[PDB]
């Protein structure tokens, strides 16, 4: 029987690349999305055309709130409803925008979105994943190789990604007796934001020692596929940088 | 004019010792508390007996909520009202309890309390501190955890909150450096053990500590805070000083 | 045509498993050894039985000395003379024993810092100087417990910390040549051969994931990943393969 | 009775400021030097004019060699000979120059860079510990050890090894009451041979004040770590870098 995976924020960009690579490896996939319905459905169509009834979409807001635990439970439930099992959880979805400390969304909403998507929803999904469980069960968190060299005015995003390191490690420890491995993949610069001008993209690209270019989405996905594979069966609590050396570069 | 400091969770234990040492160094102090009003006021009475009108109290819940930004602005405002300045912020207050991943409070309440006290309230307090200096030896000290990367079993939300606080310490150091505000951390290993912890369990922890087989006094933690806010640390920002007796170096 | 790899300390244990897995992946191998000639030769004969002319051995002491640069250049040269190319270097060989603060101390320095750090550096130098479709990389065998050191192992621990520095420094400097430099950090894998089972069990019981040590093959699996086409943007990274051991407090 | 300290590489720059501030704090000092004899003697003269018989010089090469253990033992011995005790060791001396991977012999470069930055600190730590209050060791680390400068591999290896020594020795020497810590500058006094434009480039990188640390600011962290206000601190490395290490590329 084929294994099944949940990928959050999987309609586009790195999450799509991860869903596609898992599918190509033989997984059935739940493509979670928030606003990108058309893209999520187009991806699911493509994957089901390759192999019937191996892709479903699942919509949810992962902003923090008192119903977020129920929403996260429902995402995991959606994998069991479609496929009867849930082997892999990939926490990819992420809000990302600056929140300057010195002076439109309220700061409460910014906290809820940035901390919710990058940390609290991963935690709740991890709880629900574990509660529902030869086998090769694992979680992969999308971290940030630059977490200790943060971008200016991104405090809440950075706090969220630091919390996600903590979750990765805490959950690795606590879920190891259940055979559930918990790891991270930490991009440096991969696909730059769609809104970024080409000159700003090239400023980042020129900083990367290995090739002066950003990681492709597929390169990020390659590290996720390794960590979910049998070739990583003793690996838990590890965060693999996929950054071309960027984090090693001084100012 | 004497400088002024805010210390969160200052009625007892490490926060109390930090407030006392700041006051002995010459600071005026805001003693923040949540439930410990009697002890906050007794501390203020002791400090004001030493120097009149140099200590005030301030009550607030630091759980995340719709009112937390306002609550944190009013803590910083209380320092300006009492003393006309706010030179130092010490983010000490902290909720601490296990949150197992597998199975009275709901998980969302636990998120609010553990992430609010350890991370979001420090962030909001940091914002309000800086904004009130938006136009001297100004600094922030965050109480971290030397064991952040060897966490206790079933403490995921606490640990996430302390990891977030490392990120805030570093992010705020970078962003606030142009304003001359330094942002640093002090990371205890084991200091004063929880009052509800059994004597046997306290001794198990003490026996793990390489340096002296004992926990840090609250005063030893406070000594590192005093260093970081002093003129002897004026080039130090974004640094987290472990005060742990070697505990974090000990393998399983 | 087949890529070629150098594996130091490849006659036994984790090095041997790495050499086997690289050979199974299609590499020609140089099996470096110091004292274990019979084991090195038996491995070579096994590999060449699988595919003729795909394995050679190379003897060298990797203790620090005045001759170590020449010894390291000769190891790399042996790969070129055998196979015409050198695509992968795996720095595995390692002296390991306690050196309490309270053999002469200069010999202990030479052996522990030489094998764990200075020979990796010199091999890296020589590897790169010969490279002054391709997928060139270096993998250093690190230690997941490098920041939670074992008592009285200061020189070993210094050597492994230096190896982290080498990994990162060489990743930065060699990136323009397309040479990636990464690490694999075991926690506990194969325990020392003479260690009593009761002592091995003290370690095993500490490992969150399965209460067991890693096989040599599981360590080799991470090396195979890092040298593969699936790791082409990964440089300067150290992958723990430790079952969560480094996360466990005292 | 006044405690005594050994400071390696103490004739000039950061080591000099450390020796001065320890002396001002009440320590007797051994001013170790390699080539800077005139400066070392000058410092000892200055400190002894303030308090007689409180400073001596001690010459040694700290390059790795088969005699380095003997040399390190003799530095510690020189503190006992002068002052009858040795309370503090500051491992400051350091060779620093690039060693490109793609192209002094390489063996000499290994010896100098790994010797001064790592092996000599280890042997001095051994000798300090064996010869034994508030005893401690402070190692001069590098806040940029994980964001290394191009072509500085051997230097960087030495500093990484020094982190390991700091931690290992903290663990092993704790039962003896000897604390072992580090101070990690980012940019402090820039090299004398660095050109002005390059110095200004480094300064402009520093978030906190766009200036390098003074030698005295680095010494201030050393003073803290040797003091009674650090009595529970061991195995800690304090960055004194103005935020430099937090700045991305
Ligand atoms: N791109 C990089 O260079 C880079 C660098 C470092 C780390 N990373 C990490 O790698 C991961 C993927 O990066 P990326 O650039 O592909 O991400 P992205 O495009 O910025 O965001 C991925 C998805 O997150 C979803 N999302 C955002 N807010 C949400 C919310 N409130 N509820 C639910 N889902 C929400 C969005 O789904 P919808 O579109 O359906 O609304 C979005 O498509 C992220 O965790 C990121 O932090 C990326
Ligand atoms: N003790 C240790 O060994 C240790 C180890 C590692 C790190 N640390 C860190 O060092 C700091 C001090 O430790 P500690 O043991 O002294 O702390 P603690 O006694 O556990 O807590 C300090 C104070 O936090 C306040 N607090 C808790 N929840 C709050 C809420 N919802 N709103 C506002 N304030 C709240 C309480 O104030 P009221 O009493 O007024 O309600 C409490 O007295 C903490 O940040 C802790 O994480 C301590
Ligand atoms: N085993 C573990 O649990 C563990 C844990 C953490 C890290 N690691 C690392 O993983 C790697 C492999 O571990 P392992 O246990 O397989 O290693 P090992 O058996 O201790 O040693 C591997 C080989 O190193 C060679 N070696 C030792 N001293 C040498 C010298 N002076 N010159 C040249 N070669 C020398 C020996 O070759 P000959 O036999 O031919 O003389 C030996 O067989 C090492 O780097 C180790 O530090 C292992
Ligand atoms: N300056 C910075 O910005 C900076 C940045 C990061 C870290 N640090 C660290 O802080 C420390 C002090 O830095 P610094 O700039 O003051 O150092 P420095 O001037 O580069 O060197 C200090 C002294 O080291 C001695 N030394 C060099 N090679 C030696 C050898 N073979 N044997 C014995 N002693 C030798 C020299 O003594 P003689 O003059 O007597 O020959 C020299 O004066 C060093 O550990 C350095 O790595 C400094
Ligand atoms: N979820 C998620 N999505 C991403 O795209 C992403 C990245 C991409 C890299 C990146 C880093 C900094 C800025 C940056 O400096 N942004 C500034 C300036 C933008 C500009 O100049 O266009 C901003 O204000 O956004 C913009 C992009 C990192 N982490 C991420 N996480
Ligand atoms: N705010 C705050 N207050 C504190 O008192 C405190 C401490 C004290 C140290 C401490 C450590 C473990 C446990 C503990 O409960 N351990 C678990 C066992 C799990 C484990 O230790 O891995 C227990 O049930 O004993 C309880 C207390 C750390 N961080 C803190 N932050
Ligand atoms: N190269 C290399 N080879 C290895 O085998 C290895 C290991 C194996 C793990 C390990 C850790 C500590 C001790 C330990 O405590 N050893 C003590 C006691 C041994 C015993 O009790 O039998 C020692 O004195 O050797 C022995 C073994 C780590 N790093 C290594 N690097
Ligand atoms: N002992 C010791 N003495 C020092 O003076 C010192 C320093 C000072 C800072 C420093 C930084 C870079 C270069 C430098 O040379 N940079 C190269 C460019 C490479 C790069 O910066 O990545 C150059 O040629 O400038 C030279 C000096 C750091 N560590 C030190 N240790």
């Amino acid at each position: 029987e084929a294994p099944a995976a949940v990928v959050t924020g999987a309609a586009k960009r790195i999450g799509r690349a991860i869903a596609v690579k898992l599918h190509q490896t033989g997984y059935r996939v739940v493509i979670h999305y928030h606003n990108s319905a058309e893209a999520a459905v187009s991806l699911a169509d493509e994957l089901n055309k390759e192999r019937s009834n191996t892709a479903v979409v699942c919509q949810a807001d992962l902003t923090n709130s008192n119903v977020l635990p129920a929403s996260c439970e429902e995402i995991i439930n959606s994998c069991f409803r479609a496929f009867g099992r849930c082997d892999v959880l990939v926490n990819n979805a992420s809000a990302f925008y600056p929140t300057p400390l010195v002076q439109g969304k309220t700061v409460e909403t910014q906290v809820a979105e940035l901390i919710g998507t990058n940390a609290i929803a991963p935690f709740l999904l991890t709880m629900s994943f574990a509660q529902r469980q030869s086998s090769n069960l694992s979680i992969v968190n999308l971290c940030d190789a630059m977490v200790d060299q943060p971008c200016m005015a991104f405090s809440l995003y950075n706090m969220g990604k630091h919390a996600l390191v903590g979750l990765t490690q805490s959950a690795a420890l606590e879920l190891a007796p259940y055979g559930i491995r918990v790891n991270g993949v930490a991009p440096g610069v991969s696909l730059l934001p769609v809104a970024m001008g080409e000159e700003e993209k090239d400023k980042w690209r020129r900083k990367v020692p290995l090739g002066r270019r950003e990681a492709s989405a597929e390169q990020i996905a390659d590290a996720v596929i390794f960590l979910v594979s049998g070739s990583a069966q003793y690996i838990t609590g590890s965060i693999i940088k996929v950054d071309g050396g960027l984090s090693l570069v001084h100012a």
